[PDB]
Order: structure tokens, then sequence, then C-alpha cells
RNA sequence: AUAACUCAAUUUGUAAAAAAGUUUUAGAGCUAGAAAUAGCAAGUUAAAAUAAGGCUAGUCCGUUAUCAACUUGAAAAAGUG
DNA sequence: CAATACCATTTTTTACAAATTGAGTTAT
DNA sequence: AAATGGTATTG
């Protein structure tokens, strides 16, 4: 009767095996349908699933938004042309018309091909007058003359198209007039107070050097360049830093606590500023006066680049500078190309295919792709001089559309919008009356906090409306309620009590939140000073002046103050030991403090009699972001305070939500004493009961209290996990296959589950944090030793760079090419810990720079080189996590008892998701409840870490090699399933730390042996047994041989799960114009012959027609058989009208009730049991999984490394003793892939290729053998090298010899099966 | 194994915005030549599209999750060896 | 037909909630 | 960011 059950959970794989008493697993004959002459099958109980991962919502997420923005800008434009539309009538009725058709060829327009004017003449005249949009533009904002009312609609719709960015909060002046007498205002101000060392400022060019081609950060340089004596890291230099935007440490130039940085462009600022000022003076924020003052000048000086006064319209004016440096520039080049290297003349200007101006213009070559180009041909030129100085700043053939267009920020455009409307207004009275109507257009933006503006069919929306009506950027205040949707944005997303369910869990900051987070700290805060038997407990009078006294007066309340200013300076203790809080109390009055700094007035912070308003108040700040909504919910409270302080309080906003709410802190009482939670917090006689102790206290109310507030799908409680939707997939496949195998042991559950899970785009984050972390340093290493961003994944170049060149250990300097000389050193040790991250990993000249391999870092380390460690640890070169790791040993280092934890986590799963996976198996297994009503437990749920039987594998040579088949998930799930059973059979006191539902040393000694009841020496006999119960555990001499024999088995169920696929329709490019019945027209009208298209769509499933089609002139019937993959864009209608979709697709007579269904995977045996799995509609996969003998696999394992004590020996020479297993496997890859593969030049080649490497050393041979399974590897072919020959993949480019075979629909485990001869099928 | 707090790092989900890219058209190409073709002149800009589309008609929705077969269900999901 | 080869939309910002891992304090 | 099905070209 009894069995066990083994599980390994993946991404892209669950294993599963059935094990029974003797831990061997047991074969079955099952039933076979459908139509084959086969009625049943032998199935061995072991198997994997096999699937392509599940994927994040990211992708779509960020789609959908664009599309968003997409049909929104369309709106845009449409309120404008609606505004336009009576009056452009008038001038020319046709123009909007022939701008929504200019993407039409001349044969499908309606109007004349001529959009703005409708003819030829006037067009051209308009584009040799205006060459860009940006020569219109600054023309309608300066000009005073009447302009036409289309070339007003033009310069209108394109700011209000490309409208620039909404990261700068409200209104902008361009003022670069005084870059030169803005930074004057600076040096005279600054030359006031630092009267001892006045800085020689001649104004010698401060508009040229801030504001030149090259960046802000150099520009610093070249500023503090042409004032002498001047540190740029010092006070001058810091000032300007911040005039530009880089933040200073600041901290140095006045000797103060901690690093000091503001940025002058954070909103964060307006305070930061005076958290400084306060130090040094409110004498000196004239100093960071006239820091805006050119702050403001140099914003925009990268972008702008026109001395303003000349225009109103300072973007398109650059603009045009760009355009006409492009033009004198260009005429230039072809002079010097012309009279220099008249050959070259043609292939840079002609031929589009090479990055030359043809190619930058007309072909697809990039800025950067040009100027790499042409930097080669411009110095093989005397002329070029003042040329390629250009190019190297950027500023050579530029267009006005490009990449770094970005910074214009949306008001720029808003001040030539609004400066065009101030002119025409005077004659277009319609202009006059909708100046504002217009402006709106280009300003308005939904706010994050309100989403789609739905109406009751977006499951993404949250909106309110105070009126049911349609929402335009000019009613949407008046028809959006804004608060109830911006509340909501937010309330939908945070928790409830889990306590108290239906009450909403208190904002993080909430006054009452802090005070509860403090009392629970320090209720069980104990002290002692001599003439005291015991440590006693803080009493409620005791608490009551601490909270009063340091609480209310310091953020962070330390121990020393705790110590000194209260039990020295009140309770006269001259030396007192306290217990309970460790350096500083974690709890703080945050909020009180905040608070009692602006609002300024402690009776009304400490007055009971006004709680709920300061509770709403906090309410306020942490549900709203936008100050002035916060203004509009704090106005009522106006009576309450100071006009001073709604100005500080409507910008003390707060971020972040509690665990616990209002009634559970302070509202339920205990029938008792009738005494609020925080009540017992301020005051509990002698116990002192925390939080956690009066929840579970049944002297009190609140624990049955709590048991009657608590309240009650699988695919959905899966999906509501936390983990990645790739470990969601896993997870919800293994619970299906364990419900499947339940039933092919006839409905009886198991003994025991056993489960287990696994653990460019990286290359830019690493650069990113090289490049930020030295920057911030001040290390020129970059500079002496510049590095790609790729290369940074070599471990040892990356870990190099992140310690600044230096040894981590020693206070060397790193020599760069001697990285192969050097260690990585793991800070805590692998013998404890498996962390692999560059969180634990160290480069070191040698790994015993760190002391002794048995613990931490030596303190002779921690203290020679901590100041280093927080030098990286500010620049974010190493975490907090890793600086606190590697200075462990100076606050003790690593105790007996940390060590045992580590090893025994080596072998219990922590991780929360492998637990809610076990919780879930345990209550869908144990359900019944017997007499007395307690939970009967059938099934036991083992949780196992991979290392165990990695080791166990390692230990009794199970060698895997992935690389030969999907077999290895079906045996780890079966070695599981002996070892879970096997531990706990053995060490019943382990089901405490696997089934669900001198100490240090032992424990320590205990776990690093556990699995030893496996080994025969280390002493113990073949027969194992449970001491207690004398069960057996291991039949040493009979036991290793059944799982070799299971191991052995060639026959392991395998299945990839069969999927219609989703998603996109096809490739995204919109390709060029050809005569091809592949492009796919993007809109109904747009005949891709004419207009492009799309060439590649995903097959979302392919169909079996058996139908007839015409043929010849005289539509003669044909009987066919095919698969049509039916494509994701074509889906939803085939699904509609099964037949009208294949009829109107050719098919004639299409036996509807013969269809099939063949999603990707679908698979099909053919003949010698050689099998085929569906990719498409056209392209078929391997099917077959090729099981090599256990014996070639070790040997391939051994082989492979023979880098592996007197066991290298017997394992190094058995390998020597077998290179005949080498031919022995080369023809077992020839039998299977002349059978199935039928890759006939492929196997000539790998057959060559090996039989020319014969000489070579049987490691080298291994390999490269495990390299030649790909030809052999279920799924899509794919190319590999043996050695130096690459084999490139042979493709299945036809269906056609499915259509005769056999499909096989597999089950989950791939037990039970129905059979379809398609033979059988076709008429 | 669990709770609250503190700090750091991570991952998941949502909303609002921006800049390019690509596509067709418009920006009279000239001269010599029967033509092939040659010489030359030009080039930087715009419009419109950006999943086909869909009804629920919103400034909404349209790429995630889920899926052997047979029987039963709109479905979810149950039954079946 | 087979062998062969080339191709795949990209970047950027702001706002927010949750869980999880792992170094601490207090506990059931 | 591969990997692998769409696509075209060619022998």
């Amino acid at each position: 009767k009894k069995y066990s059950i083994g599980l390994a959970i993946g991404t892209n794989s669950v294993g599963w095996a059935v094990i029974t008493d003797e831990y061997k697993v047991p074969s079955k004959k099952f039933k076979v349908l459908g139509n084959t002459d086969r009625h049943s099958i032998k199935k061995n109980l072991i198997g994997a699933l096999l699937f392509d991962s599940g994927e994040t919502a990211e992708a779509t997420r960020l789609k959908r938004t664009a599309r968003r923005r997409y049909t929104r800008r369309k709106n845009r434009i449409l309120y404008l042309q609606e505004i336009f539309s009576n009056e452009m009538a008038k001038v020319d009725d046709s123009f909007f018309h022939r701008l929504e058709e200019s993407f039409l060829v001349e044969e499908d327009k309606k109007h004349e091909r001529h959009p703005i004017f409708g003819n030829i003449v006037d067009e051209v005249a308009y584009h040799e007058k205006y060459p860009t949009i940006y020569h219109l533009r600054k023309k309608l904002v300066d000009s005073t003359d009447k302009a036409d009312l289309r070339l007003i609609y033009l310069a209108l719709a394109h700011m209000i198209k490309f409208r620039g960015h909404f990261l700068i909060e409200g209104d902008l002046n361009p003022d670069n007039s005084d870059v030169d007498k803005l930074f004057i205002q600076l040096v005279q101000t600054y030359n006031q107070l630092f009267e001892e060392n006045p800085i020689n400022a001649s104004g010698v060019d401060a508009k040229a050097i801030l504001s030149a081609r090259l960046s802000k950060s150099r520009r610093l340089e070249n500023l503090i360049a042409q004032l002498p004596g001047e540190k740029k890291n010092g006070l001058f230099g810091n000032l300007i830093a911040l005039s530009l935007g880089l933040t200073p440490n600041f901290k140095s130039n006045f000797d103060l606590a901690e690093d000091t940085k503001l940025q002058l462009s954070k909103d964060t600022y307006d305070d930061d500023l005076d958290n400084l000022l306060a130090q040094i003076g409110d004498q000196y924020a004239d100093l960071f006066l006239a820091a805006k003052n050119l702050s403001d000048a140099i914003l925009l000086s990268d972008i702008l680049r026109v001395n303003t006064e000349i225009t109103k319209a300072p973007l398109s004016a650059s603009m045009i500078k760009l355009y006409d440096e492009h033009h004198q520039d260009l005429t230039l080049l072809k002079a010097l190309v012309r009279q220099q290297l008249p050959e070259k003349y043609k292939e840079i200007f002609f031929d589009q295919s090479k990055n030359g101006y043809a190619g930058y213009i007309d072909g697809g070559a990039s800025q950067e792709e040009f100027y790499k180009f042409i930097k080669p041909i411009l110095e093989k030129m005397d002329g070029t001089e003042e040329l390629l100085v250009k190019l190297n700043r950027e500023d050579l053939l530029r267009k006005q559309r490009t990449f770094d267009n970005g910074i214009i920020p949306h008001q720029i455009h808003l001040g030539e919008l609004h400066a065009i409307l101030r002119r025409q207004e005077d004659f277009y009275p319609f202009l006059k009356d909708n100046r504002e109507k217009i402006e709106k257009i280009l300003t308005f933006r939904i706010p994050y906090y309100v989403g789609p503006l739905a109406r009751g069919n977006s499951r993404f929306a949250w909106m309110t409306r105070k009126s049911e009506e349609t929402i335009t950027p000019w009613n949407f205040e008046k028809v959006v309620d804004k608060g109830a949707s911006a509340q909501s944005f937010i309330e939908r997303m945070t928790n409830f009590d889990k306590n108290l369910p239906n009450e909403k869990v208190l904002p993080k900051h909430s006054l009452l939140y802090e005070y509860f987070t403090v009392y629970n700290e320090l209720t069980k805060v104990k002290y002692v000073t001599e003439g005291m038997r015991k440590p006693a407990f803080l009493s409620g009078d005791q608490k009551k002046a601490i909270v009063d006294l340091l609480f209310k007066t310091n953020r962070k309340v330390t121990v020393k103050q705790l110590k000194e200013d209260y039990f020295k300076k009140i309770e006269e203790f001259d030396s007192v030991e306290i217990s309970g809080v460790e350096d500083r109390f974690n709890a703080s009055l945050g909020t009180y403090h905040d608070l009692l700094k602006i609002i300024k007035d402690k009776d009304f912070l400490d007055n009971e009699e006004n709680e709920d308003i300061l509770e709403d108040i906090v309410l306020t700040l942490t549900l709203f972001e936008d100050r002035e909504m916060i203004e509009e919910r704090l106005k009522t409270y106006a009576h309450l305070f100071d006009d001073k302080v709604m100005k500080q309080l409507k910008r003390r906003r707060y971020t972040g939500w509690g665990r616990l709410s209002r009634k559970l802190i302070n509202g339920i009482r205990d029938k008792q004493s009738g005494k609020t939670i925080l009540d017992f917090l301020k005051s509990d006689g002698f116990a002192n009961r925390n939080f956690i102790q009066l929840i579970h206290d049944d002297s009190l109310t609140f624990k049955e209290d709590i048991q009657k507030a608590q309240v009650s799908s699988l695919h959905e409680h899966i999906a509501n996990l936390a983990g990645s939707p790739a470990i969601k997939k896993g997870i919800l496949q293994t619970v299906k296959v364990v419900d499947e195998l339940v039933k092919v042991m006839g409905r009886h559950k198991p003994e025991n589950i056993v489960i287990e899970m696994a653990r460019q785009k990286n290359s830019r984050e690493r650069m990113k944090r090289i490049e930020e972390g030295i920057k911030e340093l001040g290390s020129q290493i970059l500079k002496e030793h510049p590095v790609e961003n790729t290369q940074l994944q070599n471990e040892k170049l990356y870990l190099y760079y992140l310690q600044n060149g230096r040894d981590m250990y020693v206070d060397q300097e790193l020599d760069i090419n001697r990285l192969s000389d050097y260690d990585v050193d793991a800070i805590v040790p692998q013998s404890f810990l498996k962390d692999d991250s560059i969180d634990n990993k160290v480069l070191t000249r040698s790994d015993k720079n760190r002391g002794k391999s048995d613990n931490v870092p030596s303190e002779e380390v921690v203290k020679k080189m901590k100041n280093y460690w927080r030098q990286l640890l500010n620049a974010k070169l190493i975490t907090q996590r890793k600086f606190d790791n590697l200075t462990k040993a100076e606050r003790g280092g690593l105790s007996e008892l940390d060590k045992a934890g580590f090893i025994k986590r080596q072998l219990v799963e922590t991780r929360q998701i492998t637990k809610h996976v076990a919780q879930i198996l345990d209550s869908r297994m144990n359900t019944k409840y017997d007499e007395n009503d307690k939970l009967i437990r059938e099934v036991k749920v083992i949780t196992l870490k991979s290392k165990l039987v990695s080791d166990f594998r390692k230990d009794f040579q199970f060698y895997k090699v992935r690389e030969i088949n999907n077999y290895h998930h079906a045996h780890d799930a079966y070695l599981n399933a002996v070892v879970g059973t096997a531990l706990i059979k053995k060490y019943p006191k382990l089901e405490s730390e696997f089934v669900y539902g001198g100490k240090a040393t032992a424990k320590y000694f205990f776990y690093s042996n556990i699995m030893n009841f496996f080994k025969t020496e280390i002493k113990r006999p073949l027969i194992e047994t449970n001491g207690e119960t004398g069960e057996i555990v291991w039949d040493k001499g009979r036991d290793f041989a059944t799982v070799r024999k299971v191991l052995s088995m060639p026959q392991v169920n395998i299945v990839k799960k069969t999927e219609v696929q989703t998603g996109g329709f096809s490739k995204e490019s919109i390709l060029p114009k050809r005569n091809s019945d592949k492009l796919i027209a993007r809109k109904k009208d747009w005949d891709p012959k004419k207009y492009g298209g799309f060439d590649s769509p995903t097959v979302a499933y392919s169909v079996l027609v058996v139908a007839k089609v015409e043929k010849g002139k005289s539509k003669k019937l044909k009987s066919v058989k095919e698969l049509l993959g039916i494509t994701i864009m074509e889906r939803s209608s085939f699904e509609k009208n099964p037949i009208d979709f294949l009829e109107a697709k050719g098919y004639k007579e299409v036996k509807k009730d013969l269809i099939i269904k063949l999603p990707k995977y679908s698979l099909f045996e053919l003949e010698n049991g050689r099998k085929r799995m569906l990719a498409s509609a056209g392209v078929l996969q391997k099917g077959n999984e090729l099981a090599l003998p256990s014996k070639y696999v070790n040997f391939l394992y051994l082989a492979s490394h023979y880098e592996k004590p007197e066991d290298n020996e017997q394992k190094q020479l058995f390998v020597e003793q077998h290179k005949h297993y080498l031919d022995e496997i080369i023809e077992q890859i020839s039998e299977f892939s002349k059978r199935v593969i039928l890759a006939d030049a492929n196997l000539d080649k790998v057959l060559s290729a090996y039989n020319k490497h014969r000489d070579k050393p049987i490691r080298e041979q291994a390999e490269n053998i495990i390299h030649l399974f790909t030809l052999t590897n279920l799924g899509a072919p794919a190319a590999f090298k043996y050695f130096d020959t690459t084999i490139d993949r042979k493709r299945y480019t036809s269906t056609k010899e499915v259509l005769d075979a056999t499909l096989i629909h597999q089950s989950i485990t791939g037990l039970y099966e129905t059979r379809i001869d398609l033979s059988q099928l076709g008429g």
C-alpha cells in the first residue's frame, strides 16, 4: 500500500518520483486511449514536466502605458483642430483633411498631395523660407505681422505634439542675460565674508566656461583653473558645483558631523539648506542666494545656446543655429573632400549602405555611427582643424530632432506657444478667446494618483467622478473627484490590520503609531545599580518622565543619554547598567519633533483633547504628495494655526504605512482593567507586558477579541504569493502533478511528500555603480585604466574596480595585470555560508591576509582597514550588509552559536516561498479531523535544500551531467524522496526542522556529520536502524544498488507542457514596401505593397485541416490535409467561426469534426520510436531523449573534471582505464542520431572532428563529448562546437511527416496517454 | 516556526510623463544622352501610424497569469484509466 | 527540395503599495 | 539578452 513522493521544483521543470518502502520506484500498466492498436503500456513512476518560463507583467504594462500615451497625444491635436475648425474652414476647408491623409500615396488621396497649401508653388516656397519647423516657430513668436492660420496651427501643434518633460514644478523664465554678472554677484558676496583669501575674479569668462560644449562636472575644473589659489573640492568650488547640479560632501568646509550634500534642483533643498545654516549662521545664506541667481541662467545652458535678449524663442533659435552650422560645415566638407579625397566623395554622400553622410541622413546610421565612420577621414585631411574639435564636443552635423532633446522641459515649448498666441490674438479673436484653452492642452497631464479616466470598464482604474460627463483638460478639476481618487490610489494598495482585519493600518509616521513603538521597546528595558538584588522594570511614572524629557527633546535618545540625562540627573545613580536597548532606541518620536519644530507649541502636541486632529494631519500628509491637495484638506485646521506654519506644514510630507490599526493600538479594551494595549504599554505594574504578550495573555480579553474579528481557489491562491511569476508557475504545476500522482496511486495519499526548489543588463548596473562610486571617491582610476561595460562581468576585474584598485585586507595597491596571481576570499567563508554574490566576495593579493580561515576577518584587519571600508560604504562600492560582515570580529566575531546556525541553514530551508508550497501541500493532503476535533496528519511534507542530494550524488558517485538529457530533474526528485524519507526514519528528532507543522559545538558537530549514517567509514555497519523503534533506514549493501538501478532506468516520463502562444502579434519592425504576401497591413486600408508593414507573426496554434482546394482554370476540387498556423492576430476570428475563416483561406468542404488544436510542443511519434514536437505550423523540434547508461555518465563526469585525496588515484585511474568508453559513447550518439535526429551532414562532421582530435587529453575529449549532446538534446536544434569545428543547427522545416504520424496526447505526468493515428483521418 | 520595531538590499504589481526609432507622403532636382548611363546639385524638416482592432464608446480595453485527451460546463472546474 | 545566412523597437523620468533576506532589540 | 522561428537567397 504505502508510498512516498519526491518533487524537484524549478522554473522550467518539476521532477517527480514515486518510491515505496525499499526506496524502489514502482512500475505499472496504464490504459492507452484513441485509435492505435496499442490498448496499454508499462510506465516507471519517475518523470518530469518541462515548460517555457512564465513571465513578469512588466513588458505588458510598459506597452499598455505607451498605448495610453498614444491615444492621449492624438486627442491633444484633436482638441486643437476642434478650436481651429470653424476659422480654418474659412481660410482653407481641407487643410486638416490632408494632414490626416499625408501618409497615403498620391493615388489614394482625396486632396492635392501638397499638405500645407494644397499646391506645389506655395509649398516649395514655404520649405526654402522655413527649412525647419523651428525657423517658423521663431518667426511666429518674434514677428508682429498677421500670420497664416495654417502656419499658426502647425507651430502650435508641433509644440503641443512634442511638448517636452514634466519634471520641473511651476513657472520658468530664460535669464542667460547675465551668466557673466550673476556669477560676479557670487564672488563679491563670498569676497565680503572670506575677506582673508579674496578670490581674484576679473570676471574672465563666467559666461563661456560654465556653459561650454563639454560637460557640467568638467566645466567646474575649468573655472577653478582660471581662479588661482582654490581647491575645486573647496568652499568656492562647492558653491559652483551646486550652481551646476553636482552634490559636494560639504562637511570638510565647516568641521561637521556627517557628509552634508545638497542639490539646488531637489524640493528637499528649501528645508535642507536650513539644516546647514543652523550650523554656520543665517549670515551666509547670501552665498546660497547668489548660488541660485547663477544656478537659474546655467540650468538650461546645455539646450538653449542663444543670448535670449534678441528673441523670445531661444529654443527654436538654438535649433536654427544647429541647422545653419550643419549647412556651413557640410558645404565645407563637400569642398574639402573634392579638393583632397575626390575618390571617397561618392561613398560618403551617395552610398547609404556605408555610415557616411548619406548613411546618416537617408540610411539608418546614428549621430554616433556617423562620427565614428568619418573621424578617420576628417584627420587624414588638413582642413578639419576646427571641424574635428566640433565632432568631439558632439556639435558636428547635428539634426534638430535627436536622442538628447530628452532635457527640454515642457515650460520651454510653452514659452514659444504662449508667445505666438500673444502675437496672433491681436488679429484672430478666437485665439484671444481660447488662448487659455489651447495652453491647457500643452500643460494638462493626468496625475499619477488618478490613473486611467475610465468609466466602469478598466480593471486598472480607481478614479471617482463628482459627475458623469466627458473629461477634458478644461473640466478635469470640476468632473474628477481628485481627493477621493488621490486617496484610493493609496488605500486600494495598503494593508488591513491582520489582527482587526476590517481596520486599515495607521500611517508609519502617525503620532499614535510612534508612541506605541517606544513604549513597546521601553516597557522591556531594565536597569541596575549596586544595592539592587535583581535588575527591575521601568515603572509607569518612570517611562513617562523618560518619554516627556528625552524622547520629546531628541529625535534619537542614546543609551548614554538615558544613563546620564535621566538616572544621574534625576535618579542619582552615578553608575547604572541597563538591558534591552543596545546602543540607541530603535523607536523614536520622529513625528513629535518634525511637528514641534514647525508647529512651534508643546502645550498643543502634549494635549490629549486634540488627538483625533493631529492623527488626521499625519493621515493627510501620508496619503497625499500634491502640496496643493494637502493645503486644501489642511485648510479646515486654519483657525487652530498661525499662517506662517501652514507654509511649513503643507510641505511636511510623510511616506510609509504601519502594520497595525488605531482600534488595536488604543481603541479596543481589556474587559477587566478597561485599558487599551497602549495603556498597558504605558503602565503594567511589575509585569511590563509587550504588545505580543498582551495579545497572547489569557488573563486579558485581547486574545479572544482578536479571535472573534478573524475571517476565512488554488489558481488564485498561488498567484497571490510573493515570488517571481516564473517560480509561481513551477509551484502551481507541482500541486497538479501531486494531484495526478495521488490518482495513479488509487486515491491513497502518500506517507510523505519531499519538496525542494532552486535559486548588458547587469553590465550597465555595474559600470553605473563603478562610475558613481569613484566619481564620489574622486579617484583618477578610470582615466588611468578605462573600461567598457561588459568585461566588468569578470568578477576579478569588477571587484578590483569596486576596491579602487587596492587590496581589501592589507592597504597595498593591486597590480591590474596580476589578477591571475590573486585570490577571491569569501568574507563569511564558504565552510559556513554558500553565498557567491559580490556581497560576500573580496579581492586580495593572498586570501591569508584575512588571517584565520575558521572565522570572519581578524580584529587586526578590521581596525587597520575599517576607515577605507566606510570610504567604499559611502561610495556604494560595498553595501551596509558587506561592511557589517567585514567588521564582525570587533563586535565579538562569529560565535560558535552563529556558526552552528550557518551549517543548520545549509540543510533546513528558510525561504518563505518554499514554506508556502509545503503549507499548500500539507493543507491540501491533511483535511480530516478526529473525534476530539484536532487535524489528523495523514501526510508529512518534508522540505530539503538542494545541497543534501548534490552532496549525496558526489559522495556515492550518482553524478549528473545536466547536458545529457532532461532525466536529471526526475533523478533529483527520486534522490530527494529517498534522502528525505531515510533522514526522518533515522532521526525523528529532525521532523521539527524538515516536516511542516559547548551547546553550539555539539549541534554544529551533529549537523556537519548528520548524513554519515549513509557512509561505512568515518566504524558503522551495513544495516542501519532507528535506535528507539528499530525500523530499517538503509541496507547499505543492497540499497545504493536500488538507487543505481532507478538512475539506470531508460524509461523516464518527460513531458513538455503544450502551450497556446500569446503576446505580441509579430516582430514590431515597420518594414518598407516590397511585393511579398508576408507583409501585414498596419491599418485595414494600408496595402503593404504600397506602405510596408510587418513580416513575422507568431502562430498562436496550428490546426489540422482536412478539406479540398480549387486547382487550375477549371477550379477542379482536390483533397488536402495540412497544418494551418492560426496567428495570434487571426485567432479570435478563427475561434468565432471556425469554418467561414478556413473557407475565406481557400479550403472547401472543410470536415469540421476532424479539426485538431495543435499548440506549440504537441508531440508526434513517427517510425523507429522517433518523435517530433510541433514548434509551429511549418517547423518541428527534436522529440526524443537520449538515455545514456549510468556507466558512461560517470566516466564523462570524472573525465570532464580531472581537476577534482587518496581517492583521486582510484577516481583518476578509472578514467585512463576506460579510454575506450569514448568510442562506445560516440557510437551511442551515432545509433541515436542516425535513428531519430536524421542530420546526415552534421553527424559526418562530428564523426570526423572526433576521430581528428583522438590524440588529445581524455579531459579535453570529455568536455567536448558533453558539447555533442546538443546534437541529440530534446528541443529546437541549436549550434555547438566540437573543439574548433562548429556544427550549425540542422532544422526541421516541414510538418508534412506528422500528418500521417501518431499524435500522442500526454497527461501532466505522462502516465495517461491518448494516441491518435493521423493516417486514419485524411479522407 | 511567529509578531512589532531598526537599518540596508532585493523582488513584485500599478499609474502618469518624456525623447528617439521605423513606416508612407510632402519638401519641382539640373544638364548631356535614343537608351544604358554619366556629370553635378541637394540632404538637417513635417505630417500621419505605432500592435490589426474591439464595444462596453471610456481621453476605455487590446502582449502578464491560466491551457493534455475524452464526457460535462459560457466559464471556472468536475467526472474518466 | 537542402544548406546557408540574417534578423529580432530603444532609451528616459516621476509617484506609490506590498513582500522578502538578513544584520540587530523585545517577545508568543 | 539569447534563442529560434520567419524570411529570403542560393545551389
